C-alpha cells in the first residue's frame, strides 16, 4: 500500500469539507466559504 512519507509538514487548521489545511486561522474560512455558497456535489472527501 501506500507506503512512503517524503518530508514532514503538519497543520494546525484544517477544512472539515474537504480536508483543505491552511497555516493561519481565518485564512480557512475564506475557503470554506466554498462550500456554504457551492455544493461539491456530494462527500468529496471520505
Ligand atoms: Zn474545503
Amino acid at each position: 500500500g501506500s507506503s512512503g512519507s517524503s518530508g514532514t509538514g503538519e497543520k494546525p487548521f484544517q477544512c472539515k469539507e474537504c480536508g483543505m489545511n491552511f497555516s493561519w486561522s481565518c485564512s480557512l474560512f475564506k475557503h470554506l466559504r466554498s462550500h456554504e455558497r457551492t455544493d461539491p456535489s456530494g462527500p468529496s472527501s471520505g
